[PDB]
């Protein structure tokens, strides 16, 4: 599954993931791409705040879905 993560500046990160990847796994991948620490990352998909220990398929994230890094 290819997904897109937009940073707070709107830069697109493209990631290759599996349905069972956790959000914590996705935060690690974002750290590798952009140097953003996982504990500073907050992700949203379709208005939903994404929890570290749940999976992409738990949130119905699919091929070409876009997630956003946001502020609290
Ligand atoms: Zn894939
Ligand atoms: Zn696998
Ligand atoms: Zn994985
Ligand atoms: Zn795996």
């Amino acid at each position: 599954m290819q997904i897109f993560v937009k940073t707070l500046t709107g830069k697109t990160i493209t990631l290759e993931v599996e349905p069972s990847d956790t959000i914590e796994n996705v935060k690690a991948k974002i750290q590798d791409k952009e140097g953003i620490p996982p504990d500073q990352q907050r992700l949203i998909f379709a208005g939903k705040q994404l929890e570290d220990g749940r999976t992409l398929s738990d949130y119905n994230i699919q091929k070409e879905s876009t997630l956003h890094l946001v502020l609290r």
